[PDB]
């Protein structure tokens, strides 16, 4: 991959986020209850408490759109994800020992992009 451009870049970025985020789906046996957005009819009051709601298959969304133009962008979702899941369910909850292992997995997987200080110099060429 000849990365030359600003536009190259953002291109090749949000494919390898897209990929980062579909390979939570092996990572653990409750990775999906992360997926899709959280149904009012089994979570009463979620969206009392929760008024920036975030969920995996959003961040996929988001990549198609090329609607994140850093590594802060898209880490600013990702932190969504366990904010909201340690506030509504407790910090001791079960999911969230989950949410958090999806986080830094992420995370690290970012750091491991073939090319990412590239991509980035690029990004930053805005
Ligand atoms: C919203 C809080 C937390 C969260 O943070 N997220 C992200 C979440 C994402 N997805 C789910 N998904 C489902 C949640 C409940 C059920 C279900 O069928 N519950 C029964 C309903 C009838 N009742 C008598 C007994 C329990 C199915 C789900 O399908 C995928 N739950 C999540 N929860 C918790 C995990 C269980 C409750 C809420």
């Amino acid at each position: 991959p000849n990365i030359t451009s600003y536009t190259e870049a953002l291109d090749e970025f949000c494919i390898e986020l897209q990929r980062i985020i579909n390979s939570t789906k092996t990572l653990h046996h409750y990775s999906h209850v992360f997926w899709n957005r959280v149904s009012e009819r089994i979570a009463p009051n979620y969206y009392n408490l929760v008024k920036r709601p975030m969920w995996l298959q959003l961040m996929i969304n988001k990549c198609k759109k090329r609607e994140y133009k850093s590594r802060k962008d898209f880490q600013d979702d990702l932190d969504l994800i366990v904010e909201n899941c340690k506030i509504y369910n407790g910090v001791n909850h079960p999911l969230v020992s989950v949410a958090t292992l999806i986080h830094s997995n992420v995370v690290k997987k970012i750091d491991e992009i073939q090319g990412i200080e590239k991509i980035e110099a690029y990004l930053s060429l805005k």
